[PDB]
């Protein structure tokens, strides 16, 4: 069923294909050369951890940073043009529509990884709920892997190549290379005819002692490309065969890259392959869509894509309220709240017609920011005179939706904390939720502004949405007011003082712009 | 198309499966240590050949011997009666249904291999229908592969055996004994998902280079179990696994041989599975009902059974004119005749009522003999104790419709030598024939059985029919014989009877019921 | 490289061409003076219907008519008999062969139109295998866009000819008639050179307003002549020039179509042209030989063959197991079956010989009806007596292997009903079909016959096949039809008692 869309894909794609044994085992050798094996058997030790930081994170970058300098096959980095030529005007259309729904996918598989879902104070119902997301998916009350202050790091680092395989299999394995190199031989030809299971690889074991080390029935989710699982050994033993259409042996160039996505619509639309709603495991479908999209320069399964930065729909662009797809992303983003803790909410503009919307809990140091176009312009120019200092130009690229959607999405019963609870009353109770309690903190002009100019050092980098001037009549320049730094000055104002905490977005950043 | 046949029977016959890849290590073991490979080496030699001989045959029967006295894994002379309890009514008239059907297609792609096709002076169009026979089953004048006198010791010697392949290859292929378990294991493995090709076998000669002994682009047919085909080291790869559900572990005994036969008809009834009418290579289902209908008792695939006397449909049987697939076996038998050569004919019977036909080719040494049911019960007596002798409760089990169909299927203008033609043209002219020109010889009574007590003397045991009490007017005298007429008076003409080794046209089976 | 096959043609047959700038512009002035562009108008409109019938073929066969009768470029029935002579036995055999395949590609595409494609429930493969064939060919459950009692009618109909392209573009376009020739001369001289497309004509439009009312898709099949089709412009626009050697000008006789088709085949030859076994529209090659066949008299381009009957294969024959061609036919002619149906089955003879056979729907109205050659005959003359009555000398002329390729074409999971079964289970067994399940109805033998008598009469004309006097153990009674007894059989379970032929006319007998 998954190995019946990967059986139509290798005949189609077949033409594409080619013999790369002496490109791979050359690669290994250069790898049981020049490799450290003992760091990779450090960073095999820190991808046990259950929690992980930077310093797990650098040890597996500089690791990856030192395969890629040995192998001779590599990816680049290549953006990505799609245009009339080759695909049609409908292809176009239906390869918009299934990255942006792999989006949603990838995102909510990978990004709890190291956002975190909470997992504390919370109803029966809502942990069972929580507890399947997260057994499905891989993984105070704030349950994540990777504790990190750039989570764009941990893109591209977990890939699984043929080549590091061979050599890891051979180093620790303490076996000849060329024994390694007849045993996935043996199980790339399972793979011609079905994809290899946990009996398949316990009788070549018999023959091949290797095969031992490989793990058959652990996910290929949160692990590493110098782990031992099934896909990248079968992914290994493809690359060894003499031929012919096996699809990890794909190359794509700036030449080849349209006819290839051309003939994987090909078979999509005989098949009726599709891109999943449901976290989780990738299928054959959604594995190539983004291997492909990942690079215009390499080869999308075998080579070294550690160097990559971003995603595979960032990379690619096609030149032509809220999804579904995007919807549930956001739902699951915001299981990170804990629903408990105190929350800050601040606008700018008026309740009315907001264009700029912030939440903030302190002690997690978790925030919500997102903006809005206006409705009401003529009063958005006053505003951008006398407040917030938005160009409205840049409003433009804010993702519609977004301001419904969030306020719906909120944690019931949470109580919610307002330099004047007037507004957001106003606010909540218009787009639907009256619920949610508000308290009000009643500051005075002079002391709400205490630490304006201390938040604004610190976390300036938060927000670039105030450019304009802003001025208040006796005419004389002031501070912009952000929504975002509104609520942490105003948390530091109660509190007396300022912390040193690196904050985390609860939205995606792909979310707030289109 | 026919290996879910066979995964699905797989699926089915599950708890009929077994481990016994010990087992057959262990036969091997005893193969290396006990068998004469120079031997294997000269019956290789023999299999090499176009035309084989009663030598060649007595030295592959010799060989086969030997290994059967080795192997603990064998099958054992067991038969079976089929009777309505495990088994439906239905169920047992499918079963009887398919073993005609398969009779019918493992004769004609068997039996040629003795008995012959002629292929000699013939119109373009029939030798083109001919060969095209020959490239479909793996295939003077006549064209055959084994020249022997009894076509029964030809029987259930050619099977393969996992346990001779991985002793073969052990020994002639001059590598260790685990080696070979080795590589058979992965073979058995690709045998779960799909049946192993031409790439395949390639592709793993990689690591094991003990797997381009074996041929990839030969047949299964006009082979012995001490060839490396593809399919006895497919079937000796399965034997490798501990478990899977392969269809080569099976053990069959009178206990399980019903259940097993039921599980079968299952497969076949969901997918739509048959026995196919055209000759050649058996499909997965026709490779089944063989060879668990051969033997009660004992390891269908992957045992001796060089020991086995008779073919699977005498073996096992059901208790509860000609069909369409007799036919197609009795036209195909018809093919060994030189239609140009000399050829006799005699019937016993009256014209309007023959009882026994016979026609005799005296170069090849070919004949057709058979026998019919009587209406003419008041003829019939006085014609036994005049002429014939036969019995009439001796007719009830021979096959109808056996003279319309022979008759029908004789070459378009042949000639044919009679005593007495004004009786030979009144049967061949109410059956379509008027093309076939006549000669009376010109024998009278004494001249035409000159050398009688000579024609039954060489060859009695073709024909026991003859029973009864015949007389002249009074004294006792021999029972008139349409075949031993047939070589008697050719014996007449010839001036001495031959003395030769005789070859019969129509499979011995299909002659009675 | 369809357009060099065109232009190779066009040089070896340069020699059976002319003119034709004259009769064209007088044929389509005898045209805007006497005939009515309301009738014309009112064709566009019912060929703009997605299901038409015997009215709508009425009012176009009657313009058809209108037309034919003023013009004087027309085709006359003209059968022809090729003999060797100047075409030698090996270029016979060439033509007969490449005919039979012409056959087979020009009833796909054509005959589905009237007969219909089931497109109901079935699986989603089978309405993709199907619905690809519709769309190369132009195209309850069965769609059909003519539904009409008599489909030779529908033949030599939707021709097109210069003259009634010009007169159309002339009045409705309502251009002074020397502008449409200015316009189509203009996009004749791009035909010399290559096959116009989308940019040829709208440029050519820029100075020639007149050509907006042409389509450069789609296409050239389920049209008219009365169409503003790409083609009909082009074959005009060719017809509008002085010599170049142009193939729409070519006139024929019976002193000179062997030479023209001895330079066909030389042509074919040469580069690799054949007969594509592939539906839809034809090449260059499909074209030629199709209108050459047609008639032995006459403009086969730009005539007025609208009053000509029959075929190209049955106008035109040859004088010296189905073939690969012909199984295609018979396999996308058994999709017209709409097999979630009550379907009957009915034969002649014993289940291992026989000698007619027949299968029918009524809900829907159609049949399966063909004959074979007996093996055994003294059981065949004696059912002949007792049975059904047919000739030996009737049953030759039948199409040998029609009986296995037809059961093997069955729709898969179908359902038969039969009085009775037994012989029928025998039948569809020696085949090997036995997915199929079999409802015997079993009525009484006097209950079997009561619309006997009915049926006779109102599908007598359907089998010619029953002569001889059927008798019963002795008096005469009315002999066993296979198809006669499917329709009785299914009126005595109806309580009382149109018809469409599966099977091609023209495959039952060779
Ligand atoms: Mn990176
Ligand atoms: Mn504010
Ligand atoms: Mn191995
Ligand atoms: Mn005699
Ligand atoms: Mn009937
Ligand atoms: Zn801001
Ligand atoms: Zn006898
Ligand atoms: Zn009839």
């Amino acid at each position: 069923k998954s190995f019946l869309w990967t059986q139509s894909l290798r005949r189609e794609l077949s033409g594409y294909c080619s013999n790369i044994k002496l490109q791979v085992v050359k690669d290994a050798q250069a790898l049981l050369h020049g490799l450290d094996f003992s760091e990779v058997s450090n960073v095999q030790r820190l991808m046990r951890k259950q929690r992980r930081d930077d310093s797990d994170l650098k040890r597996l970058r500089d690791l990856n940073q030192a395969v890629n300098n040995l192998v001779e096959l590599k990816s680049t980095q290549q953006k990505s043009v799609l245009r009339v030529g080759t695909l049609s005007s409908d292809d176009l259309l239906t390869l918009a529509a299934d990255l942006e729904k792999l989006k949603s996918k990838v995102t909510r598989t990978e990004r709890p990884l190291s956002s975190g879902v909470y997992m504390g104070n919370l109803s029966s119902q809502q942990l069972d709920q929580r507890r399947a997301l997260l057994n499905l998916i891989g993984m105070d009350g704030v349950v994540r892997v990777w504790d990190v202050k750039n989570a764009e790091l941990l893109n591209n680092q977990f890939g699984t190549m043929p080549s590091l395989t061979l050599a890891c299999l051979t180093k620790q394995g303490q076996v000849d290379l060329n024994d390694v190199v007849q045993a996935l031989t043996d199980l790339g030809l399972i793979y011609t005819a079905k994809y290899p299971n946990t009996s398949d690889l316990d009788r070549l074991t018999q023959s091949h002692p290797i095969l031992n080390m490989i793990d058959t029935k652990k996910s290929s989710l949160n692990i590493s490309g110098y782990n031992f699982s099934l896909g990248a050994a079968v992914k290994a033993g493809a690359c060894m065969l003499d031929g012919g259409n096996m699809l990890e042996t794909i190359k794509v160039s700036p030449q080849s890259m349209d006819g290839i996505l051309k003939s994987i619509l090909k078979v999509k639309r005989a098949l009726g392959m599709f891109v999943s709603d449901t976290p989780g495991e990738r299928n054959p479908y959604e594995n190539i869509l983004y291997k492909i999209c990942l690079s215009g320069d390499g080869w999308p399964y075998i080579a070294s894509r550690t160097s990559i930065v971003g995603r595979a729909w960032e990379n690619t662009v096609v030149d032509l309220g809220l999804t579904y797809s995007q919807l549930m992303t956001l739902k699951d983003a915001m299981l990170q709240l804990d629903p408990n803790a105190k929350t800050w909410m601040d606008i700018e503009g008026r309740p009315e017609d907001p264009v700029e919307v912030a939440l903030y809990q302190p002690i997690s140091g978790c925030y919500i920011h997102f903006f809005r176009e206006p409705t009401d312009l003529k009063q958005f120019k006053q505003d951008a005179k006398y407040s917030h200092g938005i160009d409205i130009a840049d409003l433009f690229a804010a993702q519609p939706g977004l301001t419904s959607a969030v306020i719906e999405a909120l944690p019931r019963n949470m109580v919610i904390t307002c330099q004047g609870s007037e507004d957001i009353k106003k606010l909540l109770e218009s787009q639907g939720r009256k619920d949610i309690k508000l308290i009000d903190i009643a500051l005075s002009k002079i002391d709400s502004r205490k630490f304006e100019n201390a938040v604004w050092d610190q976390y300036k980098d938060l927000c670039h949405m105030h450019t304009g001037v802003v001025v208040e009549k006796k005419k004389e320049e002031i501070t912009p007011h952000c929504a975002l730094m509104d609520c942490i000055m105003f948390d530091a104002a109660v509190s007396g003082g300022l912390n040193t905490l690196v904050l985390r977005a609860v939205l995606p950043r792909d979310m707030v712009f289109r």
